[PDB]
């Protein structure tokens, strides 16, 4: 696999978004996987809606927090509206795939990385964007305004990101608090740190939808 690999280059991410406050990180970060495996398998690069995700995973608390894996599971059944469809409201209100019509996209699975496994998730990345969760609990974390971050953080999980790329030292993630923070919204992490658990926990449990 590469050097360097950046899903922005090959036209696969779209712009950074802000979840504001409430707890909707997992449906983000998945929402960035679909949009990015869509674009590498059509040819088209969508929006997709992290508000449906919000709305219709049982599995996931809404606003209070979620699983990525889930909603990529409900993608896979169910497919997904554009973002244009069903927009982000910010507020988990009542599942409304039905009423908006038919599907935008629909993936045709999910996977997981091997986990507390660098190579294993750099080999995933270098194939499509990934779903990932790291500790964002930190001061420091929450003050980063560009660099490679080295921490300090622990691996206290507990937002979920996407990870658009890599480069020989260095992770490059999607997050979703903004253009405002960061480099553009994005956040190059520390990788080959020889740490099995990741940067900030950064290799704890990594999913991709499937879609042939
Ligand atoms: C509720 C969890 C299980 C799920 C995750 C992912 O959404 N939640 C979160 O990551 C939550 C989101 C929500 C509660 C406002 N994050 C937060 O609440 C954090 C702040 C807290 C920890 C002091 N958000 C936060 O810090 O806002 C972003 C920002 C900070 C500094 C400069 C620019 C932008």
């Amino acid at each position: 696999i590469p050097e360097y690999v950046d899903w922005r280059q090959k036209g696969a991410v779209t712009p950074v978004k802000n979840q504001g406050s409430c707890g909707s990180c997992w449906a983000f970060s998945a929402v960035v996987t679909i949009e990015g495996i869509i674009k590498i398998r059509t040819g088209n690069l969508n929006q997709y809606s992290e508000q449906e995700l919000l709305d219709c995973d049982r599995r996931s608390y809404g606003c209070n927090g979620g699983y990525p894996w889930s909603a990529l599971q409900l993608v896979a059944q169910y497919g997904i509206h554009y973002r244009n469809t069903y927009p982000y409201e910010g507020v988990q209100r009542y599942c409304r795939s039905r009423e908006k019509g038919p599907y935008a996209a629909k993936t045709d699975g999910v996977r997981q990385v091997q986990p507390y496994n660098q190579g294993a998730l750099l080999y995933s990345i270098a194939n499509q964007p990934v779903s990932v969760v790291l500790q964002a609990a930190g001061k420091d974390f929450q003050l980063y305004r560009g660099g490679i971050f080295v921490g300090p953080c622990g691996n206290k999980v507990d937002h979920a990101v996407a990870a658009v790329g890599y480069g020989p030292n260095y992770i490059l993630i999607k997050n979703s608090w903004g253009t405002g923070w960061g480099e553009n919204g994005y956040i190059r992490i520390k990788r080959g740190t020889g740490n099995s658990y990741g940067v900030c926990g950064l290799y704890t449990s990594s999913f991709y939808p499937v879609k042939n």
